[PDB]
């Protein structure tokens, strides 16, 4: 076989699909947004998670077309159900580094925003802190244009990589996402308490929103809310779900 060929074939057959993981307010309430996560519905193997295929997709140069197809599918999925979403509903996408050197991301974003009434949603792009994006005049231009569209920038897996304050102002960062490994250590390791608290400290100093990822227990939720964490995500809040389950739950919240 050829795994590159097989990714191309999967893309042509629309086998990459969105799952939706909800975000809720630190102090509780109805969902204020979703993170969109790629799944591969494989004809044989079933539903495959992205750690099994995204790195190959990056090596092969296919991640950008796969991301575009996801964003288009989200527009067709949630575009006609805006009234189920309270205003300011966040929709987040993980963006690969190569996509951030490409001015076509601006068009991908404008197209997704065009599928909802104006200002109804807030589109969030998540860039992992692990690979820190090298700046150029192209990235300066791209991020100015995204900002002017109303797109927000979140730095994902925060606390695991090595970014600086100066880099946070460069790319106009709106939000830090606390890596789930730090959240897993709450009520256990003392070191990570100081790390977590230092992430919270930085977000206050810079006036940034903060999402904790990986909130699995009530003890985690309560520790994080006592520290002002804006938004919570994790299995306690809701596992990544297909559209049908997302719509179900949004109808209940009303
Ligand atoms: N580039 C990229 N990464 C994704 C996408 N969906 C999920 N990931 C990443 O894959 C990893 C595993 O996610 P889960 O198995 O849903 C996470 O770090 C997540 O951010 C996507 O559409 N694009
Ligand atoms: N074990 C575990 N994984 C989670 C939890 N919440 C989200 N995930 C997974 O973490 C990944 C999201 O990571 P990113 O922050 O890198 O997008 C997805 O694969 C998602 O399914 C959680 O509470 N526990
Ligand atoms: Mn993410
Ligand atoms: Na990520």
């Amino acid at each position: 076989a050829s795994p590159s060929s097989e990714l191309r074939r999967a893309l042509e057959a629309n086998e990459f699909i969105p799952y939706y993981q909800p975000l809720s307010p630190g102090q509780g309430g109805r969902w204020i947004g979703v993170e969109v996560l790629m799944r591969w519905r494989h004809p044989r193997e079933g539903l495959i998670r992205p750690d099994l295929f995204i790195p190959f997709a990056e090596r092969s140069g296919l991640i950008v077309p796969m991301t575009r197809a996801l964003m288009r599918q989200v527009a067709e999925d949630l575009g006609g159900h805006a009234g189920k979403l309270e205003p300011g509903f966040h929709i987040g996408f993980n963006i690969s580094a190569t996509h951030c050197h490409e001015l076509a991301l601006v068009d991908d974003c404008r197209e997704l925003l065009a599928a909802f009434p104006p200002g109804h949603i807030t589109l969030v792009l998540e860039l992992t802190e692990r690979e820190l994006i090298e700046s150029s005049e192209v990235t300066d231009r791209l991020f100015d244009e995204l900002h002017a569209l109303g797109v927000k920038i979140a730095i994902d897996d925060f606390g695991t990589g090595h970014s600086s304050l100066a880099y946070l102002r460069k790319f106009q960062v709106d939000c830090l996402k606390i890596d789930q490994s730090f959240v897993a250590r709450i009520g256990i390791d003392t070191l990570s308490g100081h790390i977590l608290d230092s992430i919270v400290e930085l977000s206050a100093k810079l006036d940034l929103d903060i999402v904790a990822e990986g909130v699995e227990t009530p003890e985690q939720r309560d520790y994080l809310a006592a520290r002002g964490v804006d938004y919570l995500q994790g299995y306690l809040i809701g596992r990544p779900m297909p559209l049908e389950s997302l719509l179900s739950s949004l109808t209940v919240q009303e």
